[PDB]
């Protein structure tokens, strides 16, 4: 089996991108937030304290004849921005772009923070890092795509994410018709439960290449691109009145300078994100002041190769027996 759905990015900025998934029978359609970051499907539901709804379509597994609660389970996730929610869990069948699962771990929310109470085109999310991350308790549940995996063609789905522009998930197949020459596949470590890998350096602009191992993890939940302090003062150093704010929280520049692309390494392939890709816009509106979309890494403990760079690229992430990674120039 095969599955296709598109993404769409939630606003102008691309902060995030939904994907329509049907859940229970009838079909409940609700806009995810596909998560490589994280291991846990969540959504808003019947359950969720009214007062944290505010927009989002809600699933109701009463009105699903497919659901089943799976007595006892729990759940309690908190994310890299102090995120959170919670609740408890059932079991439904999940279709994503004409994949179906069935007895998939559907976990209702009881509880979300504000951020998520305050977007209202996000319904939940769709966690597709591995399945030892997953926060269901007593019994840890697994991801859609674990679910999938045996049925599927070949073990393995793609993220083509668009800059200001919708793209695609595809899961079971390689779409060959969606990059320009070929994949370059790197090695991805599990330990941490990520699709953790080692980008072989980084260049600026038109500058030289610097070789240099940056350990990061592959995570379409996070917008922007985070990297070692030296790495990013590197980049910034090339834009004219850029300067990192406190009072911001990360490294702002003014909206008149011309942003540099930004190179990183996929062993001895190059993935070039265009300048422009790196622009997020005024800090407040009517603000000067841009907000950059290459930020410093320092205190979150851990590289992030977020949407930012994952948009320049076509990605496979490759769930075979030895997992890997492969990036697409496209």
């Amino acid at each position: 089996s095969t599955g296709s759905a598109t993404t769409t990015p939630i606003d102008s900025l691309d902060d995030a991108y939904i994907t329509p998934v049907q859940i229970g029978t009838p079909a409940q359609t609700l806009n995810l937030d596909f998560d490589t970051g994280s291991s846990d499907l969540w959504v808003f539901s019947s359950e969720t304290t009214a007062s944290e709804v505010d927009g989002q379509t809600i699933y109701t597994p009463s009105k699903s004849t497919t659901a089943k609660l799976l007595s006892g389970a729990t759940w309690s996730i908190s994310y890299g921005d102090g995120s959170s929610s919670s609740g408890d869990v059932y079991t439904d069948t999940v279709s994503v772009g004409g994949l179906t699962v069935t007895g998939q771990a559907v976990e209702s929310a009881k509880k979300v923070s504000s951020s998520f109470t305050e977007d209202s085109t996000i319904d939940g999310l769709l966690g597709l890092a591995f399945s030892t991350l997953n926060t269901v308790s007593p019994t840890q549940q697994k991801t859609f795509f674990d679910n999938a995996k045996a049925s599927l063609d070949s073990p393995v789905f793609t993220a083509d994410l668009g800059y200001h522009a919708p793209g695609t998930y595809n899961f079971g197949f390689i779409d060959t018709t969606a990059y320009t020459g070929s994949i370059t596949y790197t090695a991805v470590s599990t330990k941490q439960g990520f699709w953790e890998w080692t980008s072989t350096g980084y260049a600026v602009g038109s500058g030289t290449f610097k070789s240099t191992s940056i350990d990061g993890i592959a995570d379409t939940g996070t917008t922007l691109l985070y990297l070692p302090a030296t790495v990013v003062s590197a980049y910034w150093a090339q834009v004219s009145g850029a300067k990192s704010s406190s009072s911001v929280g990360g490294y702002v520049f003014p909206c008149s300078a011309t942003l540099p692309s930004f190179t990183f390494g996929v062993g001895s392939a190059r993935i070039v994100i265009p300048g422009d890709y790196i622009d997020f816009g005024p800090i407040s509106t009517g603000s000067s002041s841009c907000f950059g979309g290459i930020q410093s890494s320092a205190g979150i403990g851990i590289n992030i190769f977020g949407d930012v760079a994952l948009k320049a690229a076509f990605v496979v992430f490759n769930g075979a027996t030895t997992p890997t990674l492969g990036f697409a120039s496209k």
